[PDB]
């Protein structure tokens, strides 16, 4: 069984049938499937200069022309970027951004990081040590530190959302405060954690993150790997949020996955402390590659020029959390329905009354995932978390056509958990 | 000034001048430029299918087709290859395999890595420590580095050929004191690239490899450079006649038109990692289709144009000898080197003596600066100078390129007298 052909939302196979794509592709395909027109710009630039060379002291114009408009996308003082080739990479430049802006600073001790249990930050030795995923950890590398991660359903007891977020928060403080902030460099997260499961923090989380950052001279990194370029309907996850970091990484959603690329967004304090070192100027000239940027660039284009973003922010976002939530919100095993934007997500439960998950965290994921796969709609578990994070221009018929279908395949799950007498 | 037209081995600039590439853009643009049929071949792949679902329990055609060509032109045993964006995510893939193969064995303390002083191996924070740039320097744990095989000035009264065993026993010696039950691999690039063209006596490789060997420690070559035709073989462990457990490749797979990278896993190791899991998702699955496209196109290209039997038998041995021929005669040039289309020299204060500039660097600098005055690019490392030219060259642009090398160099020794550095 063979993928011949993508289109807007869908996948199509060598046997005719058409698949809905509710994660578009590794939740990056921002703009669709089928951009005929990206591909143009990849041969365009290929025929005509896909290389630069450092022997001049200027920027290849296309990578230029790609900086000046993110520019015009990005929040306020993020003029410098780094480019790479993938999210990995970008967080493995952050890392050594950050160590470096401290040496810099005259803190040398300044050094360790803290992320979180459940996030995750690429697969490069650095971005596996910073990220928090059990398995995954030889590993960590030293200077990693890692807290809870702020999922209320498991973690909140008898607290509101808004108590468990500043109560979430505060384990940074406690975290900070045990290996001393002498000691600390920056703390980073994902706004949403995305493989996690779509763990989106209570209202008061963020804010109270950043004023304990700012309390104990800490940078804070925005992971905007799955975040970014529209995904909440915002550009960027840290703006839905409401907090300020000093450096944000990205990922391939840069170019809705047409080629690889990544970026290091560094923001004004950071990067004159950066400058002054020196360490980081060959790429913050020189970096990009201009068969990439192009496409990139024609990217961040469409999502501006054709209003996909502002779109999801004002009309399909709201759409597709208001109808996922009158979707799965009845069903006895279903709980923690959530999402926003185009970034949506439930938990399958043993019993939602007492909040108690199923036994081998995991099992029960995939048992639904193998029926919206045998249906034909792509939506993936991230343990028992049911996740999906379609491309940006679904139509409203396409999100309730796949609600529908998604509706269809939980009621054959609640029948077969039943039957296996694991209801 | 602006870069507007690449074709063949030279670039222009908006006033019209033409520059020699001597270094390849960053050592990999191996066909040379202006392959417009590379272009095709990306816009092909991406209007028909630039992505590949895991939905499918299948690989990109695109991705198989280039594993295949590469399997013919790879030594044999390598039917595994594990596809990234970049030399620098190669490497530090491998070092994550290098040690999950050394847990599957049941021998979970085996996690040391050796590498040189003055080895480059990319710029993660993983290949950073694994690279013995002296800048650089990180390492995280599990990292350990041996003195290179630089005979110039490491060599003392030993011949080369001494010199080279003398200095592949530092592999042993590092590893009887760290403990043989600790170390996971050596890795190394046949030919140092950024640390200056350091080309190993002949017979430094198989010493490192028997003592590998002796010790159950994996070999890993870095391929970054030398891969894709640059020695005249496909690879430099070819040249140097070792085999490695697995080997990492970098943009020169493309030609440095798309960013993708490699690393090549042999019978041993892959049996291991596939035993383990861990990969096998990578395994299958990545590449990204339009770059494997591109790639493919390149590889195809290297081949069926002739253009790395030509090196091995043909430009190869002409550039070496014309390279040799050129620079031999100047007062402050020596250790004058290198093999298929990578070549070298170091800018010394005196030949007789072996004595290096002070502030090592500065004087490659000021040799490089008038270089691109004069519209060649070649590299300076420290005070070796450094070319890596398309390997497409014909032997009338060799000697063009040759010719403008060695008027600069004899300005080179006009301005040094003039300093009163000579
Ligand atoms: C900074 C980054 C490396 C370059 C990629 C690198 C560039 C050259 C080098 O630094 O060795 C490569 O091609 O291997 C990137 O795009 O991110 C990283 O390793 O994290
Ligand atoms: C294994 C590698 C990462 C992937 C790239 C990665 C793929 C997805 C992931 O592993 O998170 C990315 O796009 O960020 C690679 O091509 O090498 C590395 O970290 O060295």
């Amino acid at each position: 069984r063979v993928m011949t052909r993508g289109e807007g939302v869908y996948l199509w196979d060598s046997e005719g049938n058409k698949i809905i794509d509710g994660m578009a592709g590794l939740w990056c395909v921002n703009v669709g499937y089928g951009r005929k027109d990206f591909a143009e710009a990849a041969r365009r630039q290929m025929e005509e200069l896909p290389f630069y060379n450092t022997f001049f002291k200027t920027t290849h114009p296309a990578v230029v022309e790609l900086s000046s408009l993110l520019a015009e996308v990005t929040p306020a003082g993020f003029d410098r970027v780094f480019y790479t080739n993938s999210g990995s990479e970008s967080v493995d430049t952050m890392i050594r951004m950050v160590r470096r802006y401290w040496d810099v600073q005259g803190k040398p001790e300044k050094k360790t990081l803290i992320g979180r249990w459940n996030g995750y930050h690429g697969s490069t030795i650095g971005g596996a040590s910073l990220g928090g995923m059990k398995y995954m950890h030889d590993l960590p590398i030293p200077g990693m530190a890692h807290i809870e991660q702020p999922w209320w359903y498991k973690h909140g007891k008898d607290m509101t959302p808004d108590e468990f977020g500043v109560v979430a928060a505060r384990w940074l403080e406690e975290k900070i405060l045990e290996i001393g902030a002498d000691k600390v460099a920056a703390f980073v997260g994902e706004p949403i954690q995305g493989a996690g499961g779509v763990i989106v923090p209570p209202a008061t989380y963020w804010p109270e993150i950043e004023r304990i950052c700012r309390k104990y001279d800490v940078l804070l990194v925005a992971d905007e790997v799955i975040c970014g370029f529209g995904r909440t309907g915002e550009w960027f996850g840290h703006q839905h949020f409401g907090f300020q970091p000093d450096l944000f990484t990205a990922a391939k959603g840069l170019s809705s996955g047409y080629l690889p690329i990544g970026a290091v967004f560094v923001g004004k304090r950071v990067a004159e402390g950066l400058i002054a070192g020196g360490d980081f100027n060959h790429g913050f000239t020189y970096s990009g590659h201009p068969v990439c940027a192009a496409v990139a660039h024609a990217n961040v284009a469409a999502l501006r020029d054709e209003g996909i973003v502002q779109r999801v922010k004002d009309d399909i976002g709201p759409y597709m959390q208001k109808r996922w939530r009158e979707t799965f919100s009845r069903f006895e095993h279903v709980d923690d329905v959530r999402g926003v934007g185009m970034v949506q997500a439930f938990t399958l439960v043993k019993n939602k009354a007492k909040r108690e998950l199923f036994p081998d965290f995991g099992e029960i994921g995939t048992l639904c995932r193998d029926i919206f796969f045998r249906n034909n709609l792509i939506m993936r578990a991230c343990g028992d978390h049911i996740v999906s994070a379609p491309p940006l221009v679904m139509t409203r018929a396409e999100v309730d056509e796949m609600l529908a279908v998604a509706e269809r395949c939980l009621e054959e799950f609640e029948q077969t958990l039943k039957a296996r007498g694991l209801a």
